């Protein structure tokens, strides 16, 4: 069954004789949202025979219930509660006769819920036990940077886990509009790593004497391939039917990577300078044309986001539309970003399932990989380029690399704190993956600099760790990505489940599929099969 | 719409006043079948106002119509006609008053049909024009046998064309029960070529000093991979949902190839002898244990096919069931072959769409790649092994190879003539791809020996032709096969058509997809990417 996943059963008994109750529901996660009708509860026909109604409430977040007298449109009582999954609760609405004529509604638990996050806890404990067992058991018995491969492999393992379902948990899934979950981390990290690799490969190629025009042809060919593979292979759902142009989605992940790669790689190619050999700022000073153009692009993004007038919609709007912001702007999902996407591409060539559609009930199409957020993708990739420049300019001195990584992490973290005001929905620019906002970029690039600060000495300098098992996927990232897209529905990545409303079975299936992709990458590494676009 | 593909419109006007007509229809292709009701036509309410009914008739083959008085169950008139696609015909049933009281029904053509095969004729003319233009334009300006690669590439091009739809023509599609179409040629040819390659590779490996146990491990590994790829990747339709065991089809194409390869390769490994150096019979005499075991297997197939009793079903039954054979054995599709498949695997693990379901209206599941026809697959592969033995034993002398190929083609053709009596449905053993009958094997192996007889001197000895563009697919057969299975629904192999009832649009789409697969194979050949199981 009667209940789906992440749902409880609520039974309302109305003991009032002369009032018709309507119960509205609102999630605590939904910001400035409208109350939606949950169930209508009729009046009690007789004393001692309360009228009963049943409803399913979502248990992912806290709930707010408002019981309003239908005839008078007046509030009877209000209730805030976090219901548990598969719980059985009853809400009794009676008038207290102890010298008053008020109404007191109180909530009781008929049947206790289940612990929804127990499979996650057990999976983490099992994984930690495996790590400890392997470590102790084995204890009793230019080249490629291994830390960048380890970082890319970590991002790939997370991407495969969350794309395949993430156990159907809300925190292994994209945030509705604002904030961060685990699913929102990996795409900016791919952009950052791609920028780092741009600098590393380009510097290696140019020091060996290759011409700039041959390298330009290489860049153009790779960008074209990325965009075409994204449009033709990854975006369409061919289980629904043959491709028709009028419903072809033009933007996407590999399209974003292709355009960002082209712009950043050509920008580095134009002003490429040789790497020379404690207090120096030459990695920043020697590339001031790049920085000037990046700040001009960021100024353009801020200007179009906060000052471009959108017809019939507020200027500077950063919300989701739908029922959000008290339903005043239902069709305004995205603000100027969505407006530009709909104006230049049309609604039929955009993403038809924005992540805001489930919490804010948005009805317009919005594409997270739209046109306006490509500016911030370019900013993220250029920050990755700076990470690569630190790695090569101060390659001899580990102390300089660590200080530079620490300083960049601190500066970007302070900018994120200033922009977000350390809050999900407040702040001048909240963190938003759909908009690819500025604070999203600064936050995730601060995380990336911290990750490099930890991985570089451990994996590359000291040698305490080889990166297993992450550098195996990290060296076949395009094969793993295109592969898990193509073979998403195939066995053994996906089989028929006994219970589709079970977190345990979904989690087990997704963990097994992720481990299988890591094993495939390991086999490809052993046989020295590597593909690069 | 009003009409589908390969359908005409028939209008029946009943001028009789006291008779109710029922019209039954029967195809000429359907052998010993029951008449099925086409349309019921009521009596004429008044003189001069004939009652009218409309029906769609199939235009692929000739039609037989029987108009029976419904009350008396007596035949009024019978009519044989080949209707044309999208034609508009009217059938008038009136009683002739010229001194008689009989009924004369005559058929008129209101609107002429279309030429359904015109796209095929135009495609052939365009292809021939391209060949002539290229030939004249270019005229004005151990190793691998190229003829075997050309043969495999021809089979692959035909397989991709007919699997992708074949233009939706009935002759580019599998025969219902008996006979041959173009779609029925390529699978036996793959088995034949695989046997030839077994002998060639095994002889090459054993002359270089490799041990027999390492080669046995190679054979077992390759067979296991073929069977697993068939079951897990090729057989399931993952557009319908995640894999469930109770509806997993166990047999299939690569499963047949894996089992046949294992048996034939191990049989050659056991009795492998070195190749020695006009009237000799040593290619046949030196492998008499293989021939003895092959004849024992063929005796087993004949015995189980003609003498195994099947419960509630005739012994030796070779028909399709359904409405065939006058509907006396509706559930007997396959005879003993289908009985063994259903007994050992169960109906749920068999093919659910046998080719007989459309013409004979069979309702049971029958699997063309079943257990009993593996014997005849093994016979086909062993005939391919004989072709390889001829190629290597008499490699020095082209004249000996040509005489041996001619003799084998003639013997197998004479056996096919004796078995089939040169007829689709008569003969002791008719040609049947579903049953993998003996005459099917002898006929297709005779064709294969003739193909080799033509290709070997032209491509390998004289050098008049390099095999373009067939040897490019012929060197990546497993990639092309698994690839066209995985990417069948993807663009550019498949797009949305303006008219799904058009032979021209389906044919154009399928030709384009086949050419794209040939181009992919050419690109893989240029970059020296070859995959072998
Ligand atoms: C597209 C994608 C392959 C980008 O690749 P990348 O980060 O540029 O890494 P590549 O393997 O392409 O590296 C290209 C170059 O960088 C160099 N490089 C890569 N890793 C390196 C390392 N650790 N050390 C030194 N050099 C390195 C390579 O040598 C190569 O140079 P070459 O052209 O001279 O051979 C990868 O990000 C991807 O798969 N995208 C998925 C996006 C995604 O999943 N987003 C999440 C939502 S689904
Ligand atoms: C499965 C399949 C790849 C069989 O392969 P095959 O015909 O045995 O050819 P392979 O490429 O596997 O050749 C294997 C060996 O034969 C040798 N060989 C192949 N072609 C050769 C030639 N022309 N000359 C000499 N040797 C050859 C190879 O060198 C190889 O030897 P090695 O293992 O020592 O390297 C192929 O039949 C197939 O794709 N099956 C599809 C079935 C089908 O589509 N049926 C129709 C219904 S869809
Ligand atoms: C439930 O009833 C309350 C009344 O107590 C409603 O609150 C009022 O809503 C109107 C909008 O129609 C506002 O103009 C008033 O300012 C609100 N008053 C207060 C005290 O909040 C509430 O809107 C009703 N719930 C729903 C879902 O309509
Ligand atoms: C939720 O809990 C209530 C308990 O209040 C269940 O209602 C009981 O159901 C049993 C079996 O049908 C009856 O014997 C009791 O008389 C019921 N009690 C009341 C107070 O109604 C209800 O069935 C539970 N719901 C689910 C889905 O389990
Ligand atoms: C149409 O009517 C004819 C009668 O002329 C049927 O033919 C007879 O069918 C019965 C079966 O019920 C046989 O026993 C007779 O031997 C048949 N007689 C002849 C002369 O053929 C015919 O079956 C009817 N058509 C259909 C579809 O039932
Ligand atoms: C098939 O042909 C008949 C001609 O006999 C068409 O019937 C004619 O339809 C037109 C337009 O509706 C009428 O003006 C004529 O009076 C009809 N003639 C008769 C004799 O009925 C019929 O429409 C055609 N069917 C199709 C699908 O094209
Ligand atoms: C020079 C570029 C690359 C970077 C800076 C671009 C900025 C300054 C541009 C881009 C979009 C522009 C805005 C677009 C539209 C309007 C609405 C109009 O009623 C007043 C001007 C105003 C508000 C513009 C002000 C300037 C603006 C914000
Ligand atoms: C060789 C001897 C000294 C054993 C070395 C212990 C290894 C296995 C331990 C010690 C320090 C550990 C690292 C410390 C911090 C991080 C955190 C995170 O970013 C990924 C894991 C990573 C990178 C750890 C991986 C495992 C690790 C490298
Ligand atoms: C020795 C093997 C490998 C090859 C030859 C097998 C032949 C001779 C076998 C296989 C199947 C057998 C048949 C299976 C079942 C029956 C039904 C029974 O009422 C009479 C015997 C009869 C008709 C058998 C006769 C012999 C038979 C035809
Ligand atoms: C080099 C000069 C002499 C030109 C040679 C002409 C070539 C292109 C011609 C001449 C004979 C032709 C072959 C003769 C017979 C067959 C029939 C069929 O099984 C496939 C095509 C094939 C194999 C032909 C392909 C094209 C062919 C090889
Ligand atoms: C969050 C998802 C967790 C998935 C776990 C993946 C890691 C397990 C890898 C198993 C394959 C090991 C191959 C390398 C052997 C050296
Ligand atoms: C019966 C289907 C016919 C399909 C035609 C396929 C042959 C055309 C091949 C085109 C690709 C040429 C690549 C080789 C160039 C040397
Ligand atoms: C409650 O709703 C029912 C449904 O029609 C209505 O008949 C009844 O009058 C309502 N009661 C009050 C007090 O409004
Ligand atoms: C023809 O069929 C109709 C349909 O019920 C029936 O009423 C009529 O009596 C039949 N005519 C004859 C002659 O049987
Ligand atoms: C949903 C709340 C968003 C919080 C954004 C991140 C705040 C912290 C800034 C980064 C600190 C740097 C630590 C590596
Ligand atoms: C090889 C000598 C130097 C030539 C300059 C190369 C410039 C390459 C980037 C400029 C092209 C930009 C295309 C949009
Ligand atoms: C030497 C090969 C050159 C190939 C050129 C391809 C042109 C397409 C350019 C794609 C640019 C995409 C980012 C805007
Ligand atoms: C010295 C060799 C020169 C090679 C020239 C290749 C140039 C390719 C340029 C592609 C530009 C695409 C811009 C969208
Ligand atoms: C409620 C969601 C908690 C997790 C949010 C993601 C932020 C923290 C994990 C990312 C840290 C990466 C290393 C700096
Ligand atoms: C000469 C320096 C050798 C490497 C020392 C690495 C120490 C710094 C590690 C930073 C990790 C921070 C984790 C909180
Ligand atoms: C549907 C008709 C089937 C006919 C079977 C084939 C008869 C000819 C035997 C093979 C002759 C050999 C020529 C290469
Ligand atoms: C290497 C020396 C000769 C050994 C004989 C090899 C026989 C291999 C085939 C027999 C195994 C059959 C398995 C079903
Ligand atoms: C050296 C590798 C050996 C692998 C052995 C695999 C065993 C599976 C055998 C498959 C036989 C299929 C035909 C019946
Ligand atoms: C000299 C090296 C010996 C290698 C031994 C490999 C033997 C593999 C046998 C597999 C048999 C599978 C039968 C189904
Ligand atoms: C009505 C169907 C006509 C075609 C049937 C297939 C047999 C003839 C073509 C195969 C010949 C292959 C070369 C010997
Ligand atoms: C790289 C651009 C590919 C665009 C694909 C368009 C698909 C068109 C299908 C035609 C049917 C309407
Ligand atoms: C959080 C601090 C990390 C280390 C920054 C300085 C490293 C230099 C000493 C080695
Ligand atoms: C109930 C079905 C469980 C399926 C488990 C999948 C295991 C994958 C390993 C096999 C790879 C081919
Ligand atoms: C090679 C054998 C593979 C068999 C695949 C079985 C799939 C089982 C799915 C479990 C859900 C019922
Ligand atoms: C149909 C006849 C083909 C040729 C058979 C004999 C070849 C030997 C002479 C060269
Ligand atoms: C109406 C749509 C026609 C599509 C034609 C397909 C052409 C394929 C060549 C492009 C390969 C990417
Ligand atoms: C057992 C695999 C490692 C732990 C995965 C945890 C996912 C919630
Ligand atoms: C980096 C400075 C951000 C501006 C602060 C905004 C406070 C509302
Ligand atoms: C134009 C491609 C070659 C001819 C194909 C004919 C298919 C009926
Ligand atoms: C090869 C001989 C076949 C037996 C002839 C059958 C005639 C009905």
């Amino acid at each position: 069954a009667e209940l789906k996943m992440d749902q409880a059963l609520l039974l309302i008994h109305n003991e009032l004789l002369w009032t018709n109750l309507t119960v509205y529901w609102k999630s605590e996660c939904c910001y400035h949202c409208l109350f939606q009708v949950l169930v209508n509860v009729p009046q009690s026909p007789k004393a001692g025979k309360p009228s009963a109604a049943a409803a399913s409430v979502s248990t992912q977040h806290g709930s707010i219930l408002q019981l309003n007298d239908t005839l008078e449109e007046k509030e009877v009582c209000r209730l805030e509660y976090r219901f548990g999954e598969f719980g059985n609760y009853s809400l009794l609405v009676k008038n207290i006769h102890n010298g008053v004529s008020e109404i007191a509604c109180d909530l009781a638990v008929n049947e206790d819920p289940v612990d929804s996050n127990l499979p996650v806890s057990i999976a983490f404990l099992i994984g930690l036990a495996v790590i400890i067992v392997i470590s102790f058991l084995r204890l009793l018995l230019p080249p490629r940077l291994r830390s960048v491969d380890t970082f890319r492999g970590i991002a790939l393992i997370l991407m495969v886990f969350v794309n395949y379902g993430g156990g159907k948990y809300w925190y292994f899934k994209h945030a509705s509009w604002n904030g961060l979950t685990v699913a929102d981390l990996v795409f900016p990290w791919f952009v950052f790593i791609m920028g780092s690799s741009i600098f590393l490969s380009m510097t290696s190629i140019l020091q060996r004497g290759c011409s700039k025009f041959r390298l330009l042809g290489k860049i153009a060919w790779r960008s074209f391939l990325l965009i075409c593979i994204g449009i033709i292979i990854v975006n369409p759902n061919y289980c629904l039917g043959p491709l028709s142009w009028d419903k072809v989605r033009i933007p996407g992940v590999l399209q974003r990577l292709g355009v960002t790669y082209f712009v950043v790689a050509v920008l580095e190619l134009l002003f490429a300078k040789p790497v020379p050999e404690c207090l120096s700022l030459r990695d920043i000073t020697s590339s001031w044309p790049q920085w000037l153009l990046i700040l001009v692009l960021e100024g353009l993004w801020l200007g179009l986001t906060f000052l471009l007038p959108v017809p019939g919609c507020p200027t500077g709007y950063l919300g989701p539309g739908g029922i959000g912001d008290f339903g005043k702007y239902p069709n305004c999902t995205g603000g100027a970003a969505g407006y530009i996407d709909r104006l230049l591409l049309g609604d039929d060539h955009l993403y038809q399932h924005p992540s805001s559609a489930v919490l804010y009930h948005t009805e317009v199409a919005y594409d997270p990989e739209g046109i306006l957020g490509t500016i911030n993708s370019i900013v993220m990739a250029f920050l990755g380029v700076q990470a690569g420049k630190i790695l090569l300019y101060y390659k001899a001195r580990t102390k300089d690399i660590l200080i530079r990584f620490t300083a960049w992490c601190c500066i970007l973290g302070l900018i994120s704190v200033a922009l977000t005001k350390v809050s999900e929905n407040e702040g001048f620019i909240p963190v938003n993956k759909n908009l690819w906002s500025l604070s999203y970029v600064t936050t995730l690039s601060s995380f990336a600099f911290f990750i490099l600060l930890v991985l570089y000495p451990v994996v590359d300098v000291k040698g305490l760790w080889t990166g297993t098992p992450f550098f195996y996927p990290g060296m076949n990232s395009i094969l793993v990505y295109v592969g898990h897209e193509v073979f998403e529905n195939y066995f053994p990545f996906q089989w028929k489940l006994k219970d589709n409303q079970s977190h345990k079975e979904h989690l087990t299936q997704n963990i097994v599929a992720t481990a299988l992709w890591v094993l495939i990458a390991y086999i490809l590494y052993r046989k020295k099969i590597f593909w690069k676009i």
